[PDB]
Order: C-alpha cells, then sequence, then structure tokens
C-alpha cells in the first residue's frame, strides 16, 4: 500500500470524513472503513470513497458469525464495492471458509484479525491466536491483521504465515503502538485517531512517513 | 418476550422482509435484525421495523471490536432505535463494558453472545465460553445468548448466569435445534430461516408456538 499507510476512517460524519480522507490521500492509496462510518451514513460511502479518491477500500467489519450470516454479510460488503473485508478468526474455520468462499465468488480478498490489539484481547483471544493463525495457514488465507501493541506477538504471527503472506498492523498511535517496530513485522500499518483527530492530519501523516522511509 | 419466539429477519430484501415480519408479527413481539439486512437497506430499516410492527428490535451486530469503537458501534445502533444489541464475549472485558457503558447513557440494553451455535464454535469459543459467561455476570450483564444446538452447553450456561438472567437461543431449526429442549434452559428461542424460507412464513410460526405452549 502507499508509504505502507492504511487510514482507519472512524470518523461518523460524511462530511467530516470526507475532509480527512482528502487531506491525507497524497500519501496513502488504502481506507479501512468500518462500522463507526457504514452504520452512521450507509454503505454507499464505500462506493463514494473509492470513486472520489482512487483508493483501495478494506471493509473493516470484524465479521464474527455464523457462515450463513457470514456469507451474507460478505457479500453485501462486495456488492457495495469492497475490495477486502476483515474477518474474525475466533469462530473458527467454517465461518472463515464461507468469508473465504464469497471472496473467490466474487475476485475479491479476506483479511484474517488473529489477535486484537486491546487489553482485553489478553483474555481469551491471545491464548487462541497462534492456532488461529494456523487456521488461517491451512485454509489458504493468505492476508492477516496483528497487534502494533504487542510486537513480540506480531513477530510470533509473521512467523507462523511466512514472509510471503500480506499482514496489517492496527493500534499504531493512539493505543500506544510504534510505526517504525509494527513495520518490522507487518508490510503495512493501520493509523486511525493519530491521523484524524489531529489538528492537521496531512502533517500527522506526513511526519509518520517520514518516520517509515526512515526504515 | 412474546410466546418465547424470536424472528431472525436476515432476508436481505426490504419488501420481502417487511411481507414475512408482517406476517408473523401475531406471533411474536421481537425481531432481530442483524448485518445481512442492515447492510442491504440501511440503519432506517430499524426505526421503519419498530413503528410498522411496534416489535421491539435486537440489533444483531456481533460486536466484536476495541472498546472504543464498540462505543462507536453502540452509540449509532441505539440512534437508530433498536431496544439491545448483541455483543461477542470473547474479545473480553474492556470491549464488553464499552458496550455495557454506552447502553448504560442511552437506557438500552446489551445482550452478551457466550457460546455459539455453529460446528466451528467448538474450535475456540466453546474452550472459553464458560469463562466469557463468568466474566459477563462479573460486569452485572443481564442478558446472554447461547446455543439452541449444544442444549447441554446451553444448560451450563444458565448454571452459570442464573435464573434470574435472560437467556436466547438460535439455532433452533434450520441449524438442527428443538424448541421444547432449547427451552429447558433459555427464555426465548430464536427462529430465522425455519419461518423466513418456509412457504408459509405464519403456519411455521404457528407450529413452533404451538409445540412451545405444550411445555
Ligand atoms: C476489527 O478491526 C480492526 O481492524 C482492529 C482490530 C484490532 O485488533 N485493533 C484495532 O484497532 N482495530 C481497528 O483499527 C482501528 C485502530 O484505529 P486507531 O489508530 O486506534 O484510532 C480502529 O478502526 C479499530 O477498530
Ligand atoms: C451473532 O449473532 C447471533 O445471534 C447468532 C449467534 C450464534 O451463535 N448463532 C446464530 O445462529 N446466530 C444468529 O441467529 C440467527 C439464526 O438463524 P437461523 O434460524 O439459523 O436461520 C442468524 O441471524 C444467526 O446469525
Amino acid at each position: 500500500v502507499m508509504n505502507r499507510l492504511i487510514l482507519a476512517m472512524d470518523l461518523m460524519n460524511r462530511d467530516d470524513a470526507l475532509r480527512v480522507t482528502g487531506e491525507v490521500r497524497e500519501y496513502i492509496d488504502t481506507v479501512k472503513i468500518g462500522y463507526p462510518l457504514v452504520l452512521s451514513e450507509g454503505m454507499d460511502i464505500i462506493a463514494e470513497f473509492r470513486k472520489r479518491f482512487g483508493c483501495r477500500i478494506i471493509a473493516d467489519f470484524a465479521v464474527a458469525d455464523i457462515p450463513e450470516t457470514n456469507e451474507k454479510i460478505c457479500r453485501a460488503t462486495f456488492k457495495a464495492g469492497a475490495d477486502a473485508i476483515i474477518v474474525h478468526g475466533f469462530p473458527g474455520a467454517d465461518s472463515v471458509r464461507a468469508c473465504l468462499n464469497v471472496a473467490e465468488e466474487m475476485g475479491r480478498e479476506v483479511f484474517l484479525l488473529t489477535e486484537m490489539s486491546h487489553p482485553g484481547a489478553e483474555m481469551f483471544i491471545q491464548g487462541a491466536a497462534d492456532e488461529i493463525a494456523r487456521m488461517g495457514v491451512d485454509l489458504g488465507v493468505k492476508n492477516y491483521v496483528g497487534p502494533s501493541t504487542r510486537p513480540e506477538r506480531l513477530s510470533r504471527l509473521r512467523e507462523i504465515i511466512g514472509q510471503d503472506s500480506f499482514l496489517i498492523s492496527p493500534g499504531v498511535g493512539a493505543q500506544g503502538g510504534d510505526p517504525g517496530e509494527t513495520l518490522r513485522f507487518a508490510d503495512a500499518i493501520i493509523v486511525g485517531r493519530s491521523i484524524y483527530l489531529a489538528d492537521n492530519p496531512a502533517a500527522a501523516a506526513a511526519g509518520i512517513i517520514e518516520s517509515i522511509k526512515d526504515l
């Protein structure tokens, strides 16, 4: 992705979301749009972003249901123009395969969320995360998400998925993660608040990119 | 809930969703609306259903993100008029507390999803489910979701949450669960396809209710 930086656009107002995305577009080629924006402004926001900004869109819907429902969610998500969807691994292999099937049908991609970045992830997810990743490999998943806040866990993930798989990582900035350290293991970092709540989002993005180019 | 039966309205077309819900409204007082319908027709469908049918609405959004994102999701969901939201316990206590905080702010309810009903739940969720339920109790959660497909697990859940907590249960019909057995432990059953794919949804709902009244 351009500059190895993905914007997490979690503002919940279309006008503000368009403004910030437009201001930082020169520094990214990929925007992650989640439920905060979609449930506030509608699924049509995905196609609007893709057209206006010409950026790839990852639908961060943390998909976590039974297989039949996951199918429906993916179909709706790709019909709305998303390039990829983020799917939880914790519900198990059938739930993940359902998403992979729809992606194969519609020519898109699944990202498997393996271990989450917040403190509560330590309770249940972390203990399963290596296995979730190994399940991903066994299902042929090639794209993964793991936590900037725990680079030792992000290293272990990379170890499981191999060098060829694509790994993106949230928790940089607001949650405490560091861009450079995270990029030792991830291919790209996801950044939301450190950019979209900044007084000058373009300056914040540029500052991050400048510390990235130094790698 | 009326007749202890909650309709899972996972049709993805507003016209079909309105037709089936209207046909079965005499037999229910509560409709669960999930992402299949919302991502297809928009969040405004929640208020439309609540007004047209006068039914309570549970937003089944299987909320499974970090605390700050979960907050945003709940706020948007209640702003759209939902009476309650379904939240995953697997992301841990902070993610769940974030949802409880918004519910307390806005005068609504959280249902905690503890163990899922599909085969893949056996891989990771089942091994954590007792703890997830105990975490719920410790956070003051009063409403829970557990699996019709495993009544022995549904019994163990009930055992943890106590007699006073409210427990609803999907996986009845299509997934193999039985109404009467599930209602030995759950307060209400969730039913989707067995009703909404039936040639006569009113007849299917009535058939279920008739086997329920016999308890
Ligand atoms: C489930 O979706 C994610 O991509 C996600 C997983 C995770 O473990 N941590 C995490 O922060 N995210 C998302 O990534 C974004 C992080 O944004 P932030 O930089 O903290 O403001 C935000 O959209 C989160 O919901
Ligand atoms: C996460 O949301 C749920 O309520 C859910 C959890 C679960 O473990 N099993 C489960 O079936 N559900 C939902 O309940 C509905 C079941 O519908 P069905 O009767 O199988 O057609 C459908 O909306 C599922 O997504």
